[PDB]
C-alpha cells in the first residue's frame, strides 16, 4: 500500500508536469501564427512590388 | 491551408498587377493614334505641295 500511494501521487505529479507542455505549445504556436501572418502580408507586399 | 492562401493572395495580386499594363497600353496606344493623325495630314500636305 505504501508503494502504491507513492506511485499514485507520482502519476498524479506527473500529469500536472504534463499539463505545462501544452501550455508552453499553445503559447509559441500563437507567436509563431503570428509570425507566419506577417510573413505572408510580406510576401503579398513582395508580389506587388516585383 | 497555408500554402494555398499564400497561392491565392499571390495570385490576386498578380491580376491587380496585371491591370497596371493595360492601363499603359491604353495611354500609350492614345498617343500613338494622335501621332497617327498628324502623320495623316503631312501626308495630304506633301500630296498637295508636290
Amino acid at each position: 500500500a505504501n508503494r502504491f500511494t507513492s506511485n499514485i501521487k507520482g502519476l498524479t505529479q506527473a500529469a500536472r508536469n504534463a499539463n505545462d507542455g501544452i501550455s508552453v505549445a499553445q503559447t509559441t504556436e500563437g507567436a509563431l501564427s503570428e509570425i507566419n501572418n506577417n510573413l505572408q502580408r510580406v510576401r503579398e507586399l513582395t508580389v506587388q512590388a516585383t
